[PDB]
């Protein structure tokens, strides 16, 4: 790290306030010239957007386990005024919730300027601060993984607070929590990457555009925050039972619909005391019908069951009026929460004691308490809703359910809006309802939404981004508020959200307006991390191109400041995902940085379990042995890939120890027996949380034998000999135990009672020939698996799992099925529209909130195979060496007539390979490498022809 002069600083009362956005003020006198560059070291909990002198310069920190907080430096020389005074503006974003990728700090901000070493400006109690006018901080919770989706309200904004010449003279003094080092943030740690990019891109079309109409009534509850307050301070699934209820007040009879955009969360919904049988709506969706009579009627919806987080949806509609009040005292919010009657936390690698449904009161409460007066019996348990937990400014909720929704042609005028061009988009004022259009971006991208627009005061701009949608079909992101709302000051304005969001289709919502609203643009500032693409493939085939085309946009938007599941629901660093992508950014970008951040983020985890998280740095303790053995993997490519030793030295430490714990789950079968969640992919897999998995069991040996790379490029060979000793006792016991000779296979698991499986699946078969566990006659079957996958077998559910499938085709050498796989697999995905990969496929009911859906996420780089394979297997460049001191080429073409690419060298440079069949059995093949890389050339079975290699200077 280094030595700071600053002090972290906050401002307000409450030490760790939930969703709140503030901003921060510092000021100096500029010397009239420096010599070195001016560099601005920073760093926030939990994240922050930088302005200097009134420009924007950067975001972050990148994510961080609170001990070892990561701060950015940046060169200000290009923003800073030589001799005059200069501003230093900050916008804080406190989450103060743990989630998915940040644990709960406490509010906070330290920032220090310094110049031939010098320090010219420095964060303390001479700051001033205050918080963003119009942010409210009972926003709904995005997701269980992120953070929150904004509503804020410009008429209470000071639009020009980062500017120079803004006047703070009102602002309140920053307070100063203590110098560099103060807890929670033990150590200020280095940027161990470069920035992140950002690019204003416009839209490329307009879908349509809609009259609509939102429910009267439509609210984001956060059930988990309000039902259980500790889960707070963690990220684990926790449960709780109990209801939620609420007054309906009806002025005169009639109609009353309730909607649960989301579900209801229990058993069911109750009027009146009277169970409610019948419902409409398409999972996860349902609607109920009330017909009512004038007056009051207590509504009891049970919430009973287990909650990661995020918000939960309730709505109601009627062509009556009708009004809305809690059960207990008064407070703001029209709805009570009837428990906790009983709750628990879920650490799926720890023993633990769980909920209950059996408590006396809760199961006689719907029917023993008719009215509100009959629930006074219960006043106990009647608790008021904590009003930062709850909103009625619902995007979400408002778009998954449109009490109207007519379709209008668009008008010339509107395409305006997403142009980049001088005049504006004039959106048509509806006499009754609001104004939709539906943004198509032509693409999924990743980043921060923004535009200009000029509009009455008090219009309501809203921004909701969906993946996917065909013919009338909308996907909407259940379990994700990937939302927005903006409420208009008078006349022009700009916006840029500095929340994250997926997405390929944007609604942008206007309501409450008089006037014309002139849209003068609507846009994304993608951003992710830097690359260039300086890897390429393509062929003859124009249907494997496409693929290629998507697999490495997938790629793309999943690297931020580490690669992610996902940019839509999660954007978390997944270990076990990270593996694939490593790779295929190999041979489509060639990042290295990104990679060794994300392998040295996972030992972090140590403290909590030996066995390392499954994604971090995280505030949800769960653990997935599959995904700690990939990480394994993941370090020993690396090391492979680069040649650098002396990270393996680093990292053979961490690789040696937690082997070590996996080993001591190994019991007197001789087999893993573990209590947790074993993993592997999303299909019908008969993988229990019980007791002996097969595929961790086989991917355990691998790993085990996979370490003594590390360990010898660590320059410690020996210290891995005991982990491969205990590999060929486990190959040994996995063969004489889990293999069954009539299916000729072996058998997905052994469940705790020591029944064995009579669940067969292509995964187990595939894992098995992978890890060289499956030798001799066995080998021999599997790989007539390969080649013929037995119906009867469980059948692989995502294209994640496929990667593992393509690396066993090609050590099979069957190249050419495996580009049927990827014609068939990934052409369905460009058959509906796709432009990134899948999450997983089609008609399996796993991972998703309805099984009709296509998949969750639309763009999951672990899909990402043929931005891997088509380079690898077919093109045929591989690596040769460490380092790629020496490379192989061995093409495969196929039934392709040519094909070229290049993929980038770690050290710098390229290796450029095409091809083309000039006659039959006779290739052209031309290579270009750096001269100092060896090269290796073998043409495919039966083939001749005529290489032409060049070499070219370092
Ligand atoms: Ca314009
Ligand atoms: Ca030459």
């Amino acid at each position: 790290g280094r030595n700071w002069n600053a002090s972290w600083i906050w401002g307000g009362q409450e030490e760790s306030p939930r969703n709140e956005w503030r901003c921060f003020r510092g000021s100096f006198d500029a010397p009239a010239s420096v010599e070195g560059p001016a560099m601005l070291h920073i760093t926030a909990d939990s994240r922050y957007v930088l302005f200097v002198n009134g420009e924007q310069v950067g975001r972050g920190p990148v994510r961080s386990w609170p001990k070892e907080q990561f701060y950015d430096s940046y060169d200000i020389g290009g923003q800073l005024r030589p001799g005059v005074r200069n501003t230093i503006a900050v916008l804080v974003l406190h989450f103060g919730v743990s989630n998915f990728y940040y644990l709960r700090g406490r509010g906070g901000l330290i920032a220090e300027i310094e110049a031939d070493g010098r320090t010219l400006a420095a964060t303390d109690a001479a700051w001033r601060t205050e918080r963003l006018g119009g942010q409210r901080s009972n926003s709904p919770r995005m997701a269980c993984q992120q953070g929150f989706g904004e509503v804020i309200d410009a008429r209470e904004l000071a639009e020009d607070w980062a500017l120079p010449a803004f006047d703070d003279g009102g602002w309140a003094q920053a307070r100063s929590i203590g110098p560099a080092g103060t807890a929670p943030w033990t150590s200020l740690v280095p940027r161990d990457i470069p920035f992140l990019t950002e690019e204003k891109l416009y839209p490329a079309s307009i879908q349509s555009l809609s009259r609509v109409k939102a429910p009267k009534y439509a609210a984001a509850l956060d059930l988990r925050n309000q039902m259980v307050p500790e889960s707070v301070n963690h990220a684990n699934p926790v449960s709780y039972c109990g209801y939620v209820a609420t007054i309906l007040t009806l002025e005169t009879s009639g109609v009353v619909t309730l909607g649960f955009p989301t579900g209801v969360r229990g058993s069911g919904v109750w009027v009146d005391g009277v169970l409610q049988t019948e419902w409409t709506g398409v999972q996860p969706e349902r609607y109920y019908s009330l017909n009512l009579a004038a007056g009051e009627h207590l509504v009891l919806v049970d919430i009973t069951s287990s909650d990661h987080g995020g918000s939960s949806h309730f709505a109601i509609d009627s062509e009556a009026a009708f009004t809305l009040r809690s059960p207990a005292g008064d407070n703001g919010v029209p709805l009570a929460t009837i428990g906790t009657f009983d709750q628990s936390e879920y650490i799926d690698h720890r023993p633990g004691r769980r909920m209950q449904t059996d408590h006396p009161d809760y199961r006689a409460l719907p029917e023993a308490a008719p009215t509100a007066a009959a629930l006074e019996a219960f006043a106990s348990w009647v608790k008021p809703f904590e009003p930062s937990l709850y909103t009625e400014e619902n995007v979400f909720g408002s778009n998954v359910w449109r009490t109207l929704a007519e379709r209008r042609a668009v008008p010339r005028s509107v395409l305006n809006a997403i142009l980049p061009v001088p005049e504006p988009g004039v959106l048509p004022v509806f006499e009754d309802g609001d104004c939709e259009l539906v943004i198509d971006l032509g693409a999924e991208r990743s980043g921060f939404i923004g535009f200009e627009l000029e509009a009455p005061a008090g219009t309501i701009i809203d921004a909701y981004g969906v993946e996917y949608m065909r013919e009338g079909y909308t996907q909407h992101t259940y379990g994700l508020d990937n939302t927005f709302r903006y409420i208009c000051r008078e006349g022009r304005q700009s916006y840029v959200s500095p929340v994250r969001r997926g997405f390929r289709y944007l609604f942008l919502t206007v309501r409450g307006n008089s006037a014309p609203v002139k849209l003068h643009e609507i846009y994304i500032r993608q951003s992710t991390y830097p690359v260039a693409e300086q890897g390429s493939f393509r062929c003859s085939d124009a249907l494997l191109n496409a693929t290629w085309e998507i697999s490495r946009h997938t790629t793309r938007l999943c690297m931020e400041d580490t690669f992610v599941d996902c940019p839509s629901y999660e954007q978390v660093f997944w270990v076990g995902d990270s593996r694939n992508e490593a790779l295929v950014n190999y041979y489509v970008f060639g990042e290295t940085e990104i990679v060794e951040r994300c392998l040295n983020l996972v030992p972090g985890s140590a403290d909590e379990t030996p066995l390392y998280l499954d994604q971090v740095p995280s505030a949800w303790s769960s653990v997935i042995p599959n995904w700690t053995f990939f990480w394994i993997l993941a370090c020993r490519e690396y090391a492979a890939h680069t040649g650098n030793e002396a990270f393996a030295a680093r990292i053979w430490p961490a690789v040696k120890h937690t082997l070590t714990h996996y080993l001591e789950h190994i019991d007197d079968s001789g087999l893993l027996n573990m209590a947790g969640w074993n993993l592997l992919d999303w299909a019908p897999i008969d993988q229990p949380n019980e007791g002996i998995v097969t595929h961790q069991n086989l991917f355990l040996v691998k790993a085990l034998r996979d370490s003594r790379a590390l360990a010898a490029a660590a320059g410690a060979t020996e210290e891995a000999d005991a982990f491969a000793a205990r590999a060929d006792l486990l190959a040994e016991t996995i063969n004489a135990v889990l293999w069954d000779e009539e299916k000729r296979a072996y058998i997905d698991c052994i469940h705790a009672d020591g029944r064995r499986s009579d669940v067969y699946s292509m995964q187990t078969q595939v894992v098995a020939y992978l890890c060289g566990v499956a030798q001799g006659e066995r080998e021999a079957v599997i790989e007539g698996y390969l080649s013929s996958p037995p119906p009867a077998f469980v059948q692989i559910g995502s294209p994640f799992m496929s990667f593992f499938y393509y690396e066993a085709l090609e050590k099979a050498g069957r190249q050419t099925l495996m580009l049927d796989d990827i014609r068939r697999n990934y052409g369905q995905m460009l058959r509906y529209d796709a432009t990134t990969c899948w999450e997983m496929y089609p008609n399996f009911a796993e991972n998703r909130s309805n099984p009709d859906m296509l998949t969750r996420s639309h763009c999951h780089a672990w899909s990402a195979a043929p931005g891997y394979f088509l380079g690898s297997s077919i093109l045929g460049v591989k690596r040769g060496a460490d380092g790629w001191r020496t490379v192989d080429i061995a093409p495969q073409p196929c039934d392709l007539t040519w094909a070229e690419g290049v993929v980038p060298l770690p050290q710098g440079g390229h290796i450029a390979v095409s091809w083309e069949f000039v006659s039959a059995g006779k290739l052209k093949l031309r290579i270009e490498a750096p001269e100092d890389i060896e090269v290796n050339v073998t043409l495919p079975e039966g083939i001749e022809g005529e290489v032409t290699q060049v070499k070219y200077m370092s």
